[PDB]
């Protein structure tokens, strides 16, 4: 077919680039983070939408693996908020450890310029995200290493509550959209170059963090409120606003998100919803967030990552122009990655400072009277 | 003097890269880990052993900086568990802000070419070691991500037994050694290319360590035990097996360690310490490992991070070459990272399998059944 064909080039000449994949958390479940000896498995899996034979079939050009962990759930609260910790760095190690054993396929990148290089080379350009702040438990320089181990978005809620912002689905309201504390990990996420994802948080705490933020922010994961009004979705106001802060809506391929009936959910919805956004945003704001992996079954048409050659084929179908599906494909969310990129290097290069955990005295005034007392005595000599 | 500026030329040859500095704990001691607007205090230091003034007035080439936190003794044995691991990257985040802040003094190294490096740009090489084996929480894949956050040593322990290791310091004994775990875990730091670290662990966890590793491993900071017994000094029995090893022991200026008498400790015997091990295994296995700001004072002659270029002319004052002085220095803690990450390399190159966590099943079998009949119902289509 020549739309097929149309569809190929286009997947080639550009990285078709998918905000969020619990493939991640699909191997903790499945092998427990021990993948020694299951390649087999890993290219043909038994279970779920995400393989790396499937994921070449589909010529899918980049993702944000999602380094997920659930919300804690246990009573001892302190517990719950450290384990969430320690499970994420589990999560980051399999990941690192996924990309590191299979160099042919995925390759890691951080940045615009590592992404192109990994599609030049032929790879698919790995980068990471977590899906909630809960997984920093608490502290801020837990998340500095998070980016430093390769982390390039959070997401500022998963479906609980956390100190910093508000959740979607979970009632009633804690913070009223962001809390004081999330204000001020705004502009600290924005300083170190951490893109905001606002998926999973509720439609106040995106209409301040859209106000607040200083960079570009997306949705990794989340579809369009007036053709399918849930929780989850992005409302037609915080749509205007993440066309004011230069964000990326990338639409997601969950059922209950596409329509009220899930079985009746498909590939035409999927870009019914980027169209919308597309025709009132503009296409310079949409992308791709399947959230493959993070359900049971996915529209007809798109049961799993082989099927994005047939979504590229369905945007042109419908007669959205070759530069405008690029632009959704991946350059879209190059760019937002770029920009974060840009506001943190000139906001690191003004000497802006950085938020700094609260931490606990460790001396009392005892020790430090003796330490006093030992410097002056150096002094003396 | 010609013998200080035989001293002064050495330490613009070759880096003098000193094995642990606890300078990072006074920060969070201190300061609380917030250095903004501190610099002013960070070059003039009112309490302890270091500060960025007194580091370039000594002529320091390289500094192992060490991201030490407390053994956990929280009842609660889990929640301190991790807790300790989430104020190791507190700690390693203040690292890495004190470098990137002050990039005209520190420069962060991870490699003997990146110390050499740092070296001919007139900057101190800052590599990072954890100080205990607590520190990780149980979890392998914690501390693959330290290895990637730029840690290059672990200390087995520190005064406190654990799940792989039993310190100096505690009685009883827990492990007598290493643990089966201990044991499984050397295999694993030398495949990663993570450098192994003797000090604080028993005289029985240093011969099944010595014996057991592939990879060369270090006395970060720790002295001799036959000139002054205690249970932190290394004996002569794990001096030949460090020999074999082809490790490198880095000598103390704790007061304890040298002498009986604290008061009486001096420079001289810190020399006498370098020549007793110089002389009995060759010095190519003897360094520098000051223990600064993990003491209140220091001995006679080493008050602070100043006192090196005294070291030196001392060392040369006694008759030990140059070349031997120059491997005293910091070639020989630089040629056994050379060969860990060299190790590394190799067993990496030939498919050696990585240490898995214990992970526990988070999928019943209902869940699992589930996700089959999925996967074989897109198999159909
Ligand atoms: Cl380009
Ligand atoms: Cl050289
Ligand atoms: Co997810
Ligand atoms: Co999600
Ligand atoms: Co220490
Ligand atoms: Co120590």
């Amino acid at each position: 077919s020549p739309i097929e064909e149309q569809a190929t080039r286009l997947l080639k000449e550009v990285p078709l680039i998918d905000g969020h994949n619990d493939f991640p958390y699909m191997i903790r479940g499945w092998f427990r983070n021990d993948i020694n000896g299951q390649d087999a498995h890993l290219y043909d899996m038994p279970i779920g939408q995400t393989d790396l034979q499937r994921l070449q079939k589909g010529l899918l050009g980049g993702q944000f693996w999602s380094a997920f962990v659930p919300c804690p759930k246990n009573p001892d609260k302190e517990v719950g908020s450290l384990e969430a910790l320690r499970q994420t760095l589990q999560q980051l190690d399999v990941i690192h450890r996924l990309i590191e054993r299979h160099p042919t396929i995925l390759q890691f990148a951080d940045s615009a310029a590592s992404i192109w290089s990994s599609f030049r080379a032929g790879r698919v350009a790995s980068l990471i995200g977590i899906e909630g702040l809960h997984q920093i438990a608490d502290s801020v320089s837990a998340l500095r290493m998070l980016h430093r181990l390769g982390v390039r978005y959070v997401t500022l809620t998963h479906n609980c509550h956390n100190a910093f912002a508000d959740a979607a689905t979970v009632s009633p309201e804690l913070h009223g959209g962001l809390s004081r504390k999330g204000e001020r990990l705004i502009r600290e996420l924005n300083r170190m170059g951490m893109m905001i994802d606002l998926s999973h948080t509720s439609h106040e705490a995106q209409t301040q963090a859209l106000r607040l933020s200083r960079a570009p922010v997306i949705y990794s994961h989340s579809s369009i409120y007036s053709l399918r009004a849930h929780a989850r979705n992005v409302t037609d106001e915080n749509l205007h606003l993440l066309h004011r802060n230069r964000g990326v809506v990338m639409i997601c391929f969950l059922r209950e998100l596409l329509a009220s009936e899930a079985d009746q959910a498909t590939l035409a919805h999927v870009i019914d919803h980027i169209i919308y956004a597309g025709t009132r945003i503009g296409y310079e704001h949409v992308g791709i967030g399947s959230d493959f992996d993070g359900m049971l079954r996915g529209p007809d048409g798109l049961h799993d990552v082989s099927c994005y050659p047939a979504l590229v084929a369905g945007l042109l179908e419908r007669g959205v122009s070759e530069e405008d599906v690029k632009r959704v494909m991946g350059l879209n969310v190059i760019r937002v990655l770029e920009e974060v990129e840009r506001v943190a290097a000139e906001l690191q290069g003004a000497g802006e400072e950085c938020l700094c955990d609260e931490l606990d005295e460790v001396w009392n005034e005892d020790i430090k009277e003796q330490l006093t007392r030992e410097r002056e005595r150096v002094r003396k000599l």
